């Protein structure tokens, strides 16, 4: 395939994120030569996971994503079998040990709203925590309690806008922004 | 012998912890790879060790575990003659700087109950704190006073309830919760 | 040319600061071996935006300066767009993220006043924050409000003075004070 | 020569500490395999300067001991210049951005009270702080303000206690306390 944005990917995230995007892709059937925005989105949304767990204290999360699915839900069943919380039908991305709940992070080139509107009548799990980011610098929260300080996320969203800036710099976004 | 749990335990712990495992139990006659659930439990027991040190501050906790048996004692002459405390009869696994006293970390498959009884009757040593933990996520401590807060303790139940399910997806918790 | 000045930069500065400031300058069409006290100025404001930058806490400061041209404007873009902040007429150094306002930070070998006065009538944009040190240990700041605690700063002035006896040991302070 | 104390203390103490002790007493014209317990002491001195410039913040502390006699006063006339402290008669061991104040530590193997005597007339110099350790456990400072929190001192008096205990175990003790 050979395509400019595969290239831009492993240019612009490091190669850590690159590599766990690449082996989760491929465990369900998807390559990343021709899957190239939603490798691209894999990355964003790995980094920004990241991103987010740092911005606690040093304890604060039990990170999820960015594991197998059998050692995932593995961290899972011990966090629920250890604080009593329900087990979420689906898998969350970060579990805040402060506050004591799951949290799902997501990334949209889209409306806030829309997003957590479908990825929380898909969450159907009541207990979990919602927090959406936008390549734009919207954000939604559950509660609007958004878990980490203003600064923190506001570097999340800093490094969001500067990714859309590098792919219209290509020529990439709209290609990016339509593939939703 | 060549045993599965033998395996499972190098893979399972990182190799600092496997090495100082390993001498531990040859320093008192024993062999890893005969003794391999004790190897588990040790192992486990000196994680459990080194992640309590960390929840603290930087300079909180002097770590007395994993130390050979000279070694550590001297640690504790100089704590005892720096501090005024007691000198313990027996062997602690750290000491707090903040709250002066030293703690006896305890790892068990029990009962917490069961376990806090026989290890405090055994302990004699009025002055030296006690902490339990189990494998079903479990605590007790002397005077309910578990001296890190609540995050840095969910973070161990945790780590230990993974152990678990490790073992009893390679059907080797059965073997180890029976040889206590 | 080979001047003395040239190779006192290279050893007082850490190579990674020598690296920016050389490309910064070649950036620009000048060359670190003839025009040598404007390499000690780049070395030594560089040296103070990044001791600056780890005044503050782990996520406070976004730094501006030492990044080439383009990648610099994009991240001011980034963070104006994200914050909502007006978007400067000229490159600041660095932005906080707790007082969500861009800093230019200034290092001079004159009176603090006469070098605010002309660092802030060629600033034009009302909002950035300006903080000047002086190599005498004089600062002064937009407001009075030094953004850093005292220590943070002292550690600053206690550097400057340092490269000023430095140069001075080998009588390189007195062209580079009469070159601004 | 060849001692026995010379072979323990390239034993006891980290390479960076023996090597800055090395050529303190090399400055000076001594040599570390003949005053041997000098070379002890000076390790031990440093260790103590290098402990207690840790229990403070991250910008608390200025070091001057383990410098060159020309950079250790370099960055105390850079200090005095910098926040208007007078210049001391005689070189401190650290400086404290937050209480600004220089700071002489002393390790003893007498008592606190006939070290800080004379440790005090002969500073002559009003305005530095001092701050006296000894082997045994006990500490004295100016005024009684310690400067760091109890736990940093615990830790100081616990590894100078472990550094006796070690010498004690080989005999070079009471050789060591007798040549002070
Ligand atoms: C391929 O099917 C599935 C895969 C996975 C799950 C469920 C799946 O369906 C059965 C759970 C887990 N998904 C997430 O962790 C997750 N998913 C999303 C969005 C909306 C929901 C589906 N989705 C995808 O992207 C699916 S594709 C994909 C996802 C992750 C890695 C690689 C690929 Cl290829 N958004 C997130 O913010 C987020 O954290 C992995
Ligand atoms: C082999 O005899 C002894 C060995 C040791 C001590 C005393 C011993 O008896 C004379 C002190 C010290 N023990 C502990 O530090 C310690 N011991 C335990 C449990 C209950 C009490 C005995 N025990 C064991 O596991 C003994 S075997 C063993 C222990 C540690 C390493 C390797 C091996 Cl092989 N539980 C802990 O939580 C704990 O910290 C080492
Ligand atoms: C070469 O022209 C320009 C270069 C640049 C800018 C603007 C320029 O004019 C069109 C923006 C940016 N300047 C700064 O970041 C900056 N500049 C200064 C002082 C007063 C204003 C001009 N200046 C210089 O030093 C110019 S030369 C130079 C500067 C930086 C690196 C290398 C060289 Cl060679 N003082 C700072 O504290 C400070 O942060 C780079
Ligand atoms: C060799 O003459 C001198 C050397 C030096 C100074 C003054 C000297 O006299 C002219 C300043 C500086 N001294 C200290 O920094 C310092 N000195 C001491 C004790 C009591 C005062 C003298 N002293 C020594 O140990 C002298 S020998 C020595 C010292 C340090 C390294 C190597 C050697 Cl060989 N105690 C400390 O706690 C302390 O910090 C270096
Ligand atoms: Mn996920
Ligand atoms: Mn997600
Ligand atoms: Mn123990
Ligand atoms: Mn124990
Ligand atoms: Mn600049
Ligand atoms: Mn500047
Ligand atoms: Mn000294
Ligand atoms: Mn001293």
């Amino acid at each position: 395939r050979g395509s400019h944005m595969e290239d831009f990917v492993r240019q612009c995230f490091n190669p850590m994120i690159v590599e766990l995007a690449e082996k989760a892709m491929k465990e369900y059937g998807e390559d990343p030569k021709i899957e190239t925005n939603k490798f691209a989105a894999i990355c964003t949304h790995l980094e920004v996971c990241f991103m987010y767990s740092d911005g606690g204290s040093k304890h604060r999360f039990e990170i999820i994503e960015g594991r197998d699915r059998i050692m995932a839900w593995t961290v899972v069943n011990s966090i629920c079998n250890t604080t009593g919380v329900e087990k979420p039908k689906f898998l969350p991305d970060l579990y805040d040990y402060k506050e004591n709940r799951f949290i799902e992070i997501g990334v949209t080139r889209r409306e806030v709203h829309i997003y957590y509107l479908e990825k929380a009548n898909k969450i159907k799990s009541e207990k979990t925590h919602i927090h959406i980011f936008s390549f734009t610098g919207e954000e939604m929260a559950t509660k609007a309690d958004y878990t980490l300080d203003e600064e923190s996320r506001a570097r999340i969203k800093t490094r969001l806008f500067t990714i859309r800036q590098e792919m219209a710099s290509r020529s990439l976004w709209d290609s990016f922004r339509q593939s939703e």
